[PDB]
């Protein structure tokens, strides 16, 4: 299991993280529900446990690249989402951490 950027979170202090929607974190200390340790190439820090999502082992981890409203999921340019499923007929189901669906495959890139 791995962590993706959910968000932008820009550090205030000197051990902070400081990352970007859709990259990589990885989990040093989970202990504190307000602030976790993790880190990304050689930085180590702090930041807010809500700025991450968790991804299954070999799960695949998509940027909406075009707003988009469905029938079956909405989604917005710049949204990190995990796949779910494999493709079928243009389309993916794809999580959001609270809505789970199907969006085009096309308004998809991969990270």
């Amino acid at each position: 299991h791995y962590f993706v950027a959910l968000y932008r979170f820009k550090a205030l202090e000197k051990d902070d993280l400081d990352f970007r929607p859709g990259e990589k974190i990885t989990v040093i200390d989970d202990s504190n529900e307000e602030w976790w340790r993790g880190k990304i190439g050689e930085k180590v820090g702090f930041f807010p446990p809500n700025f991450i999502i968790r991804v299954r082992a070999g799960e695949r981890v998509h940027r909406v690249t075009r707003s988009f409203v469905g029938n079956q999921i909405t989604l917005k340019k710049d949204q990190i989402v995990v796949q779910k499923g494999d493709e079928a007929g243009g389309y993916v189901k794809v999580y959001t951490g609270r809505k789970v669906g199907l969006f085009p495959t096309d308004f998809l890139e991969e990270i």
